[PDB]
């Protein structure tokens, strides 16, 4: 269903998910709740990747433990059980940047995506071409 162009992979240590067209932190708050802040120093916006296979990807919050996951409705959510809403193909983007694809939905092309407001958008809204789906993992 995708193209198999994927980015060099940085899984060594926990990164922060930062995306482009608003300028936030994918963030996983405690309560399960994700969206995204400007909050350099906010300690949910470290997460841990984790290869599950090649291209494929987890993300986890090394502060609370929590998955990042995508329901049958489209909606972003932390996840304390691994699942299989946490799988996330994970490919490059632009030649630069990384873009999420809901493994479960893939064929539907439901990408992670934060609009400029700071929320999260629902899988059906996103697509291919949006900054909202583009990402750029930075050290801590």
């Amino acid at each position: 269903h995708h193209h198999f162009n994927l980015p060099p992979g940085n899984y060594k240590k926990p990164v922060l998910l930062y995306c482009s067209n608003g300028g936030h932190f994918l963030r996983i708050l405690p309560d399960g709740t994700v969206d995204g802040t400007r909050d350099r120093s906010d300690q949910h916006i470290q997460l841990q990747l984790s290869a599950e296979s090649v291209g494929e990807v987890y993300i986890k919050s090394t502060e609370t433990g929590q998955y990042l996951a995508m329901d049958t409705d489209g909606l972003l959510y932390g996840s304390q059980t691994p699942n299989e809403e946490i799988l996330f193909l994970e490919r490059l983007e632009e030649n630069h940047y990384n873009t999420y694809i809901s493994k479960k939905h893939a064929e539907k092309n439901w990408f992670v995506g934060l609009k400029k407001n700071g929320s999260v958008k629902r899988g059906p809204r996103t697509h291919y071409g949006q900054k909202a789906i583009l990402f750029l993992p930075l050290p801590v």
